[PDB]
């Protein structure tokens, strides 16, 4: 079984690395930066429990999908549409791609672009880029896929390299759940650059929170998504288990680089503004992000 | 006439520094910083017109406004409480109280803590403190009054001294349209660091400020308030005639000082909860600005 990695950051060298230390045909398709320090010393791939170089193939090139079985497309949802177009002449007819990413629209957009089967995954991991070709995983690093035509077999081979898996038929649901968790924490923490433990305690946050959260569950309901049933309580347990944790688009912001924040509130404005149902506090959200990472741009 | 102006800031320089300036025994009571600069080169009042030293009287004492006939109070409304009570004992019986503030409560806090005569003023003007001791006009400076016993004789002698004075039935309402014209853009400016003009060009700012302004129209009206005609289009045409202005809020958020955030949008929030009517928009804006300043002061 031969497995490329399209978009080989943060969660794409765990989730490919862990393959390769299992065992399997992988490379990654990644930024020069990585390519040039996986081919130098291979890829370094720091763990809770382990840390060792694991030899894998590397490449900027998106053509190195080529003969992959399985395409794990791991970009950000901004990137979506143009990776999947690099990659698109070289894909092999039968190749099985996995979106493990964030968001509810990539599989959708995914499967407007390839004839190849697309399947979703919900991502729990935790994993940054610590320098030119390493990886460090702080936890975690499970999946729920959606039913490929593989079946079991998808979800063995992932056990058996160290990457538990469940197939799930509400994968729209995880996505979802996820997603207004973002909704509620990204955007107020990387407006303030506060971790979630600080930004509950501030006059008017957890009403803010409310607000947010309402939005989206009337979003969530009219596009009949059936969301696990205490949704709300989880999310609000996040600024407890994660005190002094901030958001990804807050790192985004703090490095100059480009969020995900059109993926994030500004589905939810879109798609509230399209069924008709009021998103102000969303809205205002999304609007200050863009904001402030056009002034960084400009 | 004895005149003291209670928090001689940018507006209480302006303001007592014409009537200091057109011949009238004004105080001020400033902070130290700018008291030590009126102490040794007295008042400066810069216009566009013109640039002079007024000699004035100033100090850091509220018990200074004694044996004054008319007091400016011209403090923040974060401090209309503390500078109204710090003043309680020394003010004549007699005096008159001139809010010389935004936001639409000040008046009504006066009345509640002081038995002296008090009357709501609307601020038309653009004013900085550019340094300790000296104020810079940037325009305007005129201003609409309740109705106070001193009748048209308090408006002729504002006029004297070069500020123009109109008596109003409805102060209420250009006080509201003022408060709802900073809801839309003070917080926005501030927590993004953005002049007016960069601000509304952002992807989806004219529809968040469309919401902003609907739930301050929509507490207005629960409250019985008339609002000017175009009130909406005034304030939408500000983003193009100040296009490379920032709030005060920004300006606050900028020095590391507190701002009016809670007599701004946070007024708003408070009244639309206590009124039965949504507030999001105002609440978002409101919430982030007091967490950027909480962050500044502690950690
Ligand atoms: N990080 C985490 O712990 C979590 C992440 N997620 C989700 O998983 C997804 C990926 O996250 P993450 O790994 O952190 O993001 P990263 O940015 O770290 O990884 C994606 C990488 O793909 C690269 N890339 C984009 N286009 C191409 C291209 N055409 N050719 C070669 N490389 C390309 C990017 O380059 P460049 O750097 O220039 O953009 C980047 O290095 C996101 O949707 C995210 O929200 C979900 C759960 C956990
Ligand atoms: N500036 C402008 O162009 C206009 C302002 N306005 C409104 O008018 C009002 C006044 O604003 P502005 O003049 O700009 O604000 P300022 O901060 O410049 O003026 C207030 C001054 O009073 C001082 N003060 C506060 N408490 C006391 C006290 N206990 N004893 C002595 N001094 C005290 C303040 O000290 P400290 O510096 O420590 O806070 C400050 O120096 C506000 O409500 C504002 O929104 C309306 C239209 C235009």
């Amino acid at each position: 079984m031969k497995v490329a990695i399209m978009g080989a950051g943060a969660v794409g060298c765990y989730y490919g690395g862990m393959l390769a230390r299992a065992g399997h045909e992988v490379i990654l398709i990644a930024r020069p930066q990585h390519v040039q320090a996986i081919e130098a010393t291979g890829l370094r791939l720091e763990t809770q429990s382990f840390d060792e170089q694991v030899k894998v193939s590397a490449s900027s090139d998106p053509s190195a999908v080529q003969g992959a079985d399985l395409v794990l497309f791991c970009v950000k949802s901004t990137d979506t549409q143009s990776a999947a177009l690099a990659m698109k002449p070289a894909l092999a007819k039968s190749a099985l791609v996995l979106s493990l990413q964030n968001g509810v629209e990539n599989a959708d957009t995914l499967r407007s672009l390839l004839e190849q089967e697309v399947a979703a995954a919900v991502v729990y991991v935790a994993t940054e880029m610590a320098g030119p070709g390493h990886v460090r995983h702080h936890g975690r690093g499970e999946l729920v896929i959606e039913p490929t035509s593989h079946g079991a077999n998808l979800a063995a081979i992932f056990a058996a390299a160290g990457v538990p898996v469940e197939t799930s038929d509400n994968v729209r649901g995880a996505l979802w759940a996820k997603l207004i968790l973002n909704c509620a924490y990204n955007a107020l923490s990387a407006i303030t650059q506060l971790p979630y433990g600080r930004l509950v305690r501030g006059e008017g946050v957890e009403a803010v929170m409310r607000d947010v959260m309402e939005e989206c569950f009337a979003v969530a309901r009219a596009e009949g998504v059936k969301l696990p049933d205490d949704v709300a309580l989880a999310i609000r347990r996040i600024a407890e288990t994660m005190p002094r944790q901030s958001s990804s688009t807050a790192q985004d912001l703090a490095r100059g680089k480009r969020s995900e924040i059109d993926h994030l509130n500004g589905l939810i404005v879109r798609r509230g503004d399209a069924l008709g149902i009021p998103v102000p506090a969303n809205r205002v959200l999304h609007a200050l992000v863009r904001l402030i990472e056009d002034k960084q741009q400009h």
